[PDB]
């Protein structure tokens, strides 16, 4: 169902460099970020959503409001200006990333003790999964 509650410990992490390649990511920052696991804190109330992505290297935070668009500035990513959108799509949790980039997004839902996290750029598909700690 649609409590992404918790803090969330990466389990898997499938084509993180394609994803990061197709948002060109240079190539030290890529290298460096493709070796490391990920750890997600996701407060979420109601519709208000405030999330947490750590790694050794490097954080990223994004808040936001389900249904209400936002300007996302990726810093610590590839570092641009996205309009964004988060709605839910049956207990999926769809975002929609407009702008320079084709195709991107993302899309987020738990089964069981787990979440998964699919992030999308181009034709590059990343594929994350994170075990509830
Ligand atoms: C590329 C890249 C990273 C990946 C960040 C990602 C992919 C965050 C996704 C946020 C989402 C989907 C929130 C949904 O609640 C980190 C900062 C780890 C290391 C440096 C470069």
């Amino acid at each position: 169902t649609r409590d992404q509650n918790g803090t969330w410990e990466m389990e898997s992490n499938e084509n993180f460099e394609g994803y990061m390649k197709a948002l060109d990511i240079d190539f030290a920052t890529r290298k460096i970020a493709v070796r490391l696991t990920q750890t997600k804190v996701i407060d979420q109330d109601g519709d208000n959503f405030k999330t947490k992505t750590t790694s050794t290297f490097r954080n990223y935070d994004v808040d936001f409001t389900v249904g209400v668009e936002f300007d996302e500035y990726t810093k610590s990513l590839d570092n641009r200006h996205v309009k964004a959108l988060v709605t839910w799509e049956g207990d999926v949790l769809v975002c929609v990333q407009k702008g320079e980039k084709e195709n991107r997004g993302w899309k987020q839902w738990i089964e069981g003790d787990k979440l998964y996290l699919e992030l999308t750029c181009g034709d590059q598909v990343c594929r994350q999964v994170f075990k509830k700690k």
